[PDB]
């Protein structure tokens, strides 16, 4: 048990959460719309 609880204070320490949601927050400030509308530009050259 002692084991167990050194463990879980050792994983909590890290707080992996804060770190997958400074993940997300920078990758939402990526421009996506932009690739999309590159992508759908280029395929409808393509098409034509």
């Amino acid at each position: 048990q002692v084991l167990m609880d050194k463990l879980v204070e050792l994983a909590h320490q890290y707080k992996l959460k804060e770190t997958i949601q400074k993940l997300s927050n920078v990758l939402q400030q990526v421009k996506i719309k932009d690739y999309f509308e590159k992508l759908v530009g280029f395929i409808d050259d393509a098409v034509k």
